[PDB]
């Protein structure tokens, strides 16, 4: 009801109907409509007409440009203050800090950023009241995962950014069918504003609304809410991409007994027609998308991509680890993508793709560092900062965090089961990062517990070697020690078919700084070794850090002389220091929440190293 005319926003609805929404969805929409005071409410239906009209509207506003060399491709250039996720402004809200991060023994936690409820209420009241004035509030009903999959979760994102609506349509399953499937069910509440009510108080830069000084990306897992303010960029604004898929989801998985992980999922078939599925957790810029879309060099082998970033995994009644890719598209870093490194990505992004902060060629194409493709004479390049640019000029034409956002169904090697609601059965989990020294090309963990220890000890080159356990350091939705305990607890489920755990290093370097391994499609040779190991082949040699390939077990035919002894060299001196460094890290950062079994694997590794 009402004593006046201010609580019913039905008169401001320019698409859809508040009556057609489920009761809780309406209360979420109307309550924040009253707080944000949008001029209009647009309930997205997800149709191609709605999407084409939004795009053309953004084109006429100057928000995006059409890339004329390609079919329905678009380019957005942001405010340079709003170009990436900002970890320092990304927070999780819980009653007790220890539920979100382990209390470190001596240092500041690197494993999350907690904010008290009181502090967040102040931050929220200082940001959102009236923040959508003069703007449309879009209501985005979206499903994370195949609609109706037992692994899927549903979200509702409110945003004043049409760029977000267009990118969410690619990255999620979006629209009227989600509302119908949701019904009276539960959903994650997603609230996003770029924080620039009209009339504008501050200059608009490059037609890109943002509010960098008030940017704050908050997660409230006990209220099932994500609340993000001031940034329009990717991971801050597509609330499915990381906030939902990893931070909220990891908390939900802990409560409900599954896993939400920063993992590609791929399907690999060998020359005998056997197919296995693998998940791989690499930190950003360590090659998940290359591996997931690999063009294998080994004859007779095939790789197919289920996902390149997020896996949700649940042991089913039969004990198989079933995984879905909860996303609907790829949000890949553009620079470094070349036909040589990732030809299947190049094919993917030529249609129906939104690019952000890359360079544009005079004939309407895209350009970026590492594209490794010559331009015809006469063709010129506009930088991502909307200025003319020459190859020898001393600044990148594309921002290093620039993106393509492209439908997954367009990948030429997308796996035929990539949308199966049952998911795919994972037989192998791979960890890895950039290590210039000391870590062999590949080794296999001795046990599930050692494998969990291996993920926990992951490190990766930034001149700095940083800790990034499970590749999830920016993304843990809760206490990392309890996360380790959660992973370990999988071994105690009866019937559980624990996957083999591997660790790879594509990036070992010789004394001149040259990569010892050619990588890319040649990684199909490492995958081949893992495939055989999962089948039980006797291809492994035991070492202090785990199993490595026997001499001549790796297929190195068609390669030059790869320096195998240095690529697989294991130095007592390096590993003494490595285990020392892991010890200090886990004791400091996980402290009282470190599982016993992890402390034990650490002791065991130290002891194996001491005897070599
Ligand atoms: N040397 C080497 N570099 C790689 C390999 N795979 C990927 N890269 C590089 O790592 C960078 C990031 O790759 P990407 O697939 O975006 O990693 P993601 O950000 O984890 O998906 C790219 O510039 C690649 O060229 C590899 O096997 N060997
Ligand atoms: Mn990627
Ligand atoms: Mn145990
Ligand atoms: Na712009």
């Amino acid at each position: 009801p009402q004593l006046h005319n201010g609580l019913d926003f039905s008169a401001k609805v320019i698409q859809g109907s508040l009556d057609s929404l489920p009761q809780e969805v309406r209360k979420f929409v109307e309550g924040n409509a009253q707080l944000c005071q949008p001029e209009y409410i647009h309930i997205c239906d997800g149709s191609e007409e709605e999407y084409g009209r939004l795009l053309a509207h953004m084109q006429e506003e100057g928000v995006i440009r059409k890339l004329k060399k390609y079919d329905n491709c678009w380019l957005a250039l942001t405010d340079p203050r709003d170009v990436a996720r900002i970890e320092s402004k990304t927070v999780i809200i819980t009653q007790e800090q220890r539920d979100t991060v382990p209390i470190p023994k001596s240092g500041q936690s690197q494993l999350g950023r907690w904010m008290s409820e009181e502090d967040f209420e102040k931050a929220f009241n200082a940001r959102f009241p009236g923040c959508m004035k003069g703007r449309t509030m879009y209501v985005i009903p979206f499903s994370m995962g195949p609609l109706g999959s037992p692994l899927a979760k549903i979200g509702i994102e409110l945003t004043d950014s049409p760029y977000v609506v267009a990118s969410m349509r690619i990255m999620t399953r979006m629209g009227t069918s989600v509302l119908e499937a949701l019904g009276d069910g539960e959903f994650i509440k997603c609230l996003h504003s770029v924080g620039c009510p009209l009339p504008l108080k501050k200059p608009l830069v490059n037609n890109w609304a943002c509010n960098p000084e008030l940017t704050l990306i908050a997660h409230l897992p006990d209220r099932r809410e994500i609340i993000s303010f001031g940034s329009g960029y990717g991971g801050n604004s597509l609330l499915g991409k990381k906030c939902f898929a990893l931070r909220i989801a990891s908390r939900l998985a802990k409560e409900e007994g599954w896993l939400a992980e920063h993992m590609l999922i791929l399907g690999i078939t060998n020359p005998e027609g056997k197919k296995k599925y693998l998940a791989a957790a690499f930190p950003s810029a360590c090659g998940k998308t290359n591996l997931a879309m690999m063009n294998p060099t080994l004859p007779g082998w095939k790789v197919e991509c289920v996902g390149d970033d997020i896996a949700w995994m649940k042991f089913d009644a039969q004990g198989n680890l079933r995984a879905i890719n909860p996303e609907n598209g790829f949000f890949g870093v553009a620079p470094g993508t070349s036909v040589k490194t990732n030809p299947n990505a190049i094919k993917t992004i030529q249609k129906n793709t939104i690019f952000t902060n890359v360079a544009e060629t005079s004939d309407g194409g895209v350009y970026w560092e590492g594209i490794d493709e010559p331009l015809a004479p006469g063709v010129t390049i506009t930088s991502w900062k909307n200025k003319e640019w020459r190859p020898q000029d001393e600044e990148p034409c594309a921002h290093p965090n620039s993106r393509f956002c492209t439908p997954a169904s367009q990948c030429p090697i997308i796996d035929p089961a990539w949308e199966s609601p049952e998911g795919v059965p994972i037989e192998g989990i791979i960890f890895g990062g950039r290590r210039p020294a000391g870590v062999p090309l590949v080794y296999e963990a001795l046990s599930w517990q050692h494998g969990v220890f291996v993920g926990a000890a992951m490190r990766s080159e930034a001149k700095v070697i940083m800790h990034d356990p499970f590749a999830m350091r920016p993304f843990f939705g809760y206490n990392f020690g309890k996360y380790l305990a959660h992973w370990l607890s999988m071994a105690h489920r009866p019937a559980a078919k624990l996957p083999k755990i591997f660790h790879v290093n594509w990036f070992r370097k010789d004394k001149n700084g040259k990569f010892l391994w050619p990588g890319f499609g040649e990684n199909s040779r490492v995958l081949e070794w893992m495939f055989g190991r999962i089948e039980g082949e006797d291809s492994a040699k035991l070492t202090p850090i785990g199993y490595v390939p026997k001499e001549d077990a790796l297929n190195l035919k068609g390669l030059g002389d790869v320096n195998v002894e240095e690529l697989f060299g294991i130095s007592k001196e390096f590993w003494e220091k490595e285990v020392e460094e892991i010890d200090k890290y886990l004791e400091d950062q996980v402290n009282a929440d470190l599982p016993y079994e992890i402390e034990r694997e650490l002791r065991a590794l130290k002891q194996r190293i001491s005897q070599m």
